[PDB]
């Protein structure tokens, strides 16, 4: 949709790609250099070794001040250099330490490795016709107070939030299948695929958690349509008894769906 | 004169109050900051050249007794510059040279700690309705205001609060400002994107049920939002406030749909309308 309606620097600094922001970073960190080189040259001749009035040499000496690189051929002389090369000084660590913050910032996003099902299903379940999907985990490091939102979208655009027999697992390690028993409450109470599409319903889940791995919360979304959910459907066990009388999981039947045909 | 400015902030004059440096550090202003960081930094410099010049002519290439050839010195000292051309001489610099080092590193560290600090502040980019309004929606009287994200990274599981705020009198005739919790039609949106119409329905269990214009004002009611949610952009929370008068409620008021067809046949969200307002009038 058309939105009809510098100034928010801090989100663009974040959302930008990352060649660009090190784009806008070179860009910042040769100007300044570039600034610095005008101040030295200001002062005349206040650098050793550097050609007279010449700009290039007083860039590269910049650069391996507030760089503090320091090799020593081109020093600065007298009061005026030795205070531009106090101040400069303290704008690359100023200069360095913002870097790293927005570095750091942009970096350390973690994600989930949750895996949804690729459908979803109503088929029976402890009599109730009840809507299902599925998460699994594919990591080990395990996802604390994981919890789920099964949300319904449809035309009246209206949003349900659909019950769930879980909301919420305090262990979600594996796999988890999600469940909205059907009953005379569910916005979808005698709904069908038919008048389900007829609405244009749709199927929004979210999924948060706490991830051991980053010790830093987590966020997963996923969307299903009509088209996506198998009615009578029924997920394939996706754990096993391995010959060694273990326990398994193949996530390789993951989105595998049993069901059953006739005329 | 209003208890809480549109804001969220509270109108209110206090009274009545190195002690409080970690909040004063994030709390002033970037220029003060870089100040009191500058003059930290200038002061220390100036305390380790009154070192290396208390230890006799130290330094080599400065000026005997200089304090200025033992500043700068310091200076790419604690900097780790290096140029060269000034140099410690003996065990005595060789050791203010090795504590002072420390220092750069415990200096600089402290400052990037509050430069992260400071600056990693992401803001909702959310826009409240500059009005409220009270009129009929699904039959019953209902409590309405609007939000909009400015924004296209969108905010997840955001949720709202409207808090009402106004003053009663106890059943021991007390008079006390008391907050009030309006249940809403929705008090959360697990995708909010575009925009948003928050709604009280004014039922008998509505603390302004019955309420009217005149007796909301003698309350000296207001109203308070909360906006919280999960902003995609920053991978981080954001909050956002705002609180309204009885002065700002529009009775009978209805909200101007503010999506619109633009000549496209095409699908657009018109904010130009994001307050507007339509109202029936009389006679
Ligand atoms: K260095
Ligand atoms: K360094
Ligand atoms: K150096
Ligand atoms: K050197």
């Amino acid at each position: 949709i058309t939105r009809l309606g510098l100034d928010d620097h801090y989100h663009d600094l974040l959302t930008v790609s990352w060649p660009v922001f090190i784009t806008l970073i070179t860009g910042l960190y040769l100007v300044t250099n570039a600034l610095f080189a005008l101040a030295y040259l200001a002062c005349g001749d206040v650098i050793e070794n550097a050609r007279p009035g010449s700009f290039t040499d007083a860039f590269f000496f910049s650069v391996q001040t507030m760089a503090t690189i320091g090799y020593g051929k081109l020093i600065p002389i007298g009061p005026l250099a030795n205070t531009l090369v106090t101040l400069e000084a303290l704008c690359g660590m100023l200069g360095l330490a913002v870097a790293a913050s927005l570095i750091y910032a942009r970096f350390t996003r973690p994600t989930a490795g949750v895996l949804f099902s690729s459908r979803m299903v109503i088929s029976d379940f402890e009599g109730k016709p009840t809507l299902m999907m599925r998460l699994a985990n594919l990591r080990i490091e395990q996802i604390i107070e994981a919890d789920v939102h099964l949300v319904l979208v449809r035309s009246e655009r209206r949003f349900h939030d659909l019950t769930l027999t879980r909301s919420r697992s305090p262990i979600f390690s594996l796999s988890w299948t999600v469940m909205h028993p059907i009953d005379h409450h569910s916005p979808i109470y005698g709904e069908t695929d038919e008048t389900l599409r007829n609405s244009h319903s749709e199927f929004l889940v979210l999924f948060t958690g706490h991830h051991e791995a980053f010790a830093q919360n987590v966020h997963a979304r996923h969307a299903y349509s009509c088209d996506e959910i198998i009615w009578g459907g029924h997920f394939v066990d996706v754990f096993t008894t391995l010959p060694d009388g273990r326990r398994a999981l193949d996530l390789g039947k993951f989105h595998e769906i049993a069901q059953h045909h006739h005329h």
